[PDB]
């Protein structure tokens, strides 16, 4: 499965052996990065004057003058041919030759090659990744791995813009990088060049920029330093800011000044990109004129980025038509998937879909904003690379499977199982959701409806659920020990542990359904409760970021199935035996009475779940920080003390009981 799929392909039912003796034509004049890849593939074979001909070079070179009319006349295009007599690897330009060898490398299976003719080129000019998220920036080693991945998948753009890099954003965008960071960026630029990737260094000055000479000069001086480090593409971001920095005329004047005094003055600057303040249709104000001002004033060679109809959205024909008409040029898409920085307790490992496949001519570029988990993001990155190169032939599911098999060939089926059930975002303020667990959701829905109603569930549905949990356990345990992509496994391990616990819980709940005698049922009930406690422990000790701490997995279909099945069968047990087993589905060490709203623990906070439509007792005495609501305290539940106020400080007073958003913060 060639990825990305080439524009034009003709295969014959004949196989050629990678010649033991070959004659290289054009190795001295072709793209060195391409030649280097080719010599690596021919490492065990000898190069004599006889033997199979191998012609590599760019259009205009002597080596490929024969095939000049076969080479597509598109940037980054190439012509590739293999037959029993000769191999041709001919780019329309140097990057095309490199892309011919990236395809050539996929065709080489077991030392054999298919007899094939290929004419290929990208439908979208700029394709790649923007490290543009909030959270821990990708490590240096992660970024190096990313750049080699991009070259392999014909992504030619990497836009560096981590929101939390202090030399990228306010206020220290004015300061040059220290020497250590600068040397790293220098290495990144070189590795990008060797993999045929434009390294675009972005700056995010909007929150405190002054529209004066001083800050203009500092931004240009910063761009000059980055240029001395090797950077040849630049971006200015005005996203997620307030104040004077949002002025579209001033933004356009600044970008045009950079364009005329820097971008066009250097000999060798490629991309110049900006992000507007109103960067999706819903944030555009029809009472004003922001987008048409940038469209008219900004020099036309400058790119303008866009996320679609909403902050998080997929690109439609009507949507891109809407923006293009206003910015007077094809939008450069910033696609906010798989970025998870607003649902940080979820991994987003599902397929890439939703974007119209017929609108390649309507966009200048297409980049994905990924997760702070770099390796995990390669599933979506690989798929975007395929979509962007050949959208007409974009195959969502086959590309997702191909990505997984490329990233983790030693355990591809196990990663597919995990990713299949780790793709929805859960409820969130952007309203963006993805499908998850589609394969088993019909059997889960049938089983639960029947069980709740007292009707016989279908045996096949019960067995599908049993199979699912068994496979999840297998997949979790195999993934934990996989050593082929250790950085990937480091990233996902907390979710893999939670995933296994979910599967164990689901198995034990199904045995309660199979429930044969009272003592067996009780053992399973006690086991389930302990597993709930273990999932709480992981949720409280892993991924403790300040915004969405913890680890959630299989949230769309499976955890609701298990929670609801457990609650139902415990109700049935209590009815049958006149018992009073607790049917709560998530462990909570603290207690609340009055509401069935569950309490939640997040970091050092104890909170009542908000709802759409009271006494808290903690498991110990803690020093109190504050209580926030949108009021009495005690340590023994007998002697109380009132607190005035919504908000109220506790001043480290001992707290075990509270009585009256509803959140208590305590010291730890
Ligand atoms: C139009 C291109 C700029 C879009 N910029 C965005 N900035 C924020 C990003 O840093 C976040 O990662 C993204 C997802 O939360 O939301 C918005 S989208």
């Amino acid at each position: 499965s060639l990825q990305p799929p080439p524009q034009q392909l003709i295969v014959q039912n004949k196989t050629i052996d990678l010649p033991a003796v070959y004659q290289l034509n054009g190795g001295e004049e072709a793209n060195p990065h391409a030649v280097k890849v080719l010599k690596e593939l021919l490492s065990g074979k000898q190069s004599s004057k006889k033997g199979m001909l191998i012609s590599i070079g760019e259009k205009g070179d002597k080596s490929v003058r024969k095939y000049s009319r076969q080479i597509p006349d598109h940037k980054e295009g190439y012509y590739l041919s293999v037959n029993e007599k000769e191999i041709v690897l001919a780019g329309n330009d140097e990057r095309g030759t490199y892309y011919a060898l990236q395809t050539f490398a996929q065709l080489l299976k077991d030392g054999k090659l298919p007899e094939v003719e290929i004419k290929d080129y990208p439908s979208v000019r700029y394709r790649g990744v923007v490290e543009g998220f909030y959270g821990t920036p990708w490590s240096h080693q992660a970024r190096l791995s990313q750049l080699k991945f991009y070259g392999k998948n014909k992504m030619n753009t990497y836009i560096y813009g981590p929101k939390d890099d202090p030399y990228h954003s306010a206020p220290n965008w004015r300061l040059p990088y220290p020497d250590k960071e600068a040397a790293q960026l220098q290495e990144l630029v070189a590795v990008a060049n060797e993999n045929e990737v434009d390294f675009v260094w972005a700056i995010h000055p909007g929150q405190d920029i002054k529209w004066n000479k001083e800050d203009r000069d500092l931004l240009l001086a910063k761009f000059e330093k980055m240029y001395q480090l090797g950077v040849r593409s630049f971006a200015v971001f005005f996203d997620d800011i307030s104040g004077e920095g949002t002025n579209p005329q001033k933004q356009a004047e600044l970008l045009n000044y950079i364009d005329e005094k820097f971008a066009q003055v250097k000999p060798d600057i490629n991309q110049l990109v900006m992000c507007p303040t109103e960067y999706n249709k819903s944030w555009s104000n029809p009472n004003g004129n922001y987008l048409t001002t940038l469209g008219d004033k900004l020099n036309p060679s400058i790119q303008i980025m866009w996320t679609g109809d909403r902050v998080i959205s997929d690109i439609t024909r009507d949507g891109i038509s809407w923006i293009n008409e206003r910015i007077k040029r094809p939008a450069y898409i910033w696609w906010n998937f798989p970025v998870s920085d607003y649902v940080r307790d979820h991994l987003l490992l599902g397929p890439v879909y939703g974007n119209d496949t017929t609108i390649a001519k309507e966009m200048s570029g297409f980049v994905t904003n990924p997760m702070e988990h770099a390796e995990s993001s390669k599933i979506a990155i690989y798929s975007v690379a395929s979509y962007a190169w050949n959208p007409a032939k974009y195959d969502t599911w086959q590309t997702w499977k191909d990505a997984i098999r490329t990233i983790l060939p030693s355990a591809a089926e196990e990663l597919e199982c995990f990713a299949m059930h780790n793709s929805d975002l859960g409820p969130n303020g952007h309203g963006y959701r993805r499908e998850e667990s589609m394969d088993i959701q019909p059997a889960a829905e049938r089983f639960l409806k029947a069980f709740k109603e007292g009707k016989n569930y279908d045996k096949a549905d019960f067995e599908t659920l049993q199979y699912t949990f068994e496979r999840m356990k297998e997949s979790a345990d195999i993934l934990l020990m996989n050593t082929e992509n250790k950085p990937l496994i480091v990233e996902i391990t907390p979710w893999v542990h939670q995933f296994k616990l979910t599967a164990e819980m689901g198995e034990e709940v199904l045995k309660m359904v199979e429930g044969r005698n009272e003592s067996y049922f009780l053992r399973k009930y006690n086991h389930v409760k302990a597993l709930q406690q273990q999932m709480f422990y992981i949720d409280q000790t892993s991924n403790q970021n300040p915004y969405q701490p913890g680890v959630k997995t299989a949230t769309r279909v499976i955890k609701p199935l298990i929670d609801r099945t457990f609650a139902t069968v415990v109700k049935f047990f209590n009815q049958k035996f006149n018992a009073h087993l607790d049917a709560t589905t998530d462990y909570m060490p603290h207690k609340m009475i009055s509401k069935n709203l569950p309490l939640q623990v997040k970091a050092n906070r104890v909170l009542i779940s908000p709802a759409n439509e009271v006494e808290i007792e903690l498991d110990a005495i803690y020093p109190g920080e504050n209580i926030q609501i949108n009021l009495e305290i005690s340590t023994d539940g007998k002697e109380w003390k009132t607190v005035d106020l919504l908000s109220a400080g506790l001043q480290k007073a001992p707290v075990k009981f509270v009585r009256f958003q509803f959140v208590l913060t305590i010291e730890k």
